[PDB]
């Protein structure tokens, strides 16, 4: 599937090379700028837990996922995981729980200790 392909050849993109967010290139974006901290950021994406028992998409709400990048909104993956993409871009990221919810989880949408798999499409990133 999707997330073992991720274990399998994704690029870790943790700066303590840990594993912790690993990432796949699945359509490729156009020009050379990625988001800065602080950009506002629009995507579309669909999350699901590891243990196969809860899924989520933006397209769902019929509207883009707007954040500020780095500005503690989202998941610590997603700060770092969004700002190596580029306008138009599709990837998958799959992440461990020290980039997410961690051992207290987010009770009881996010369990104690739970990877996650995103597959995220960054729309378009506006300087604030
Ligand atoms: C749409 O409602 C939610 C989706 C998720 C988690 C939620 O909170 C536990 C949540 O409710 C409100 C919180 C939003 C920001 C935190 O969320 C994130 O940082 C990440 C990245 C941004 C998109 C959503 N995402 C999530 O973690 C999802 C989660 C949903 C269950 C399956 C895995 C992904």
């Amino acid at each position: 599937g999707a997330p073992a392909t991720v274990t399998e050849q994704g690029e870790d993109i943790t700066s303590k090379k840990d594993r912790g967010v690993l990432k796949i290139v699945k359509r490729v974006g156009n020009g050379e700028e990625t988001p800065m901290i602080g950009d506002k950021v629009y995507v579309h994406y669909k999350g699901k837990l590891s243990n196969g028992k809860k899924f989520d998409s933006s397209h769902d709400r019929n509207e883009p996922f707007v954040f500020s990048l780095g500005k503690g909104q989202v998941i610590k993956a997603w700060d770092i995981g969004v700002a190596t993409m580029k306008k138009g871009e599709i990837a998958h990221l799959l992440i461990k729980p020290e980039y997410a919810y961690g051992s207290a989880g987010s009770l009881p949408k996010i369990p104690s200790n739970a990877t996650l798999f995103f597959e995220i499409e960054l729309l378009d990133f506006k300087g604030e």
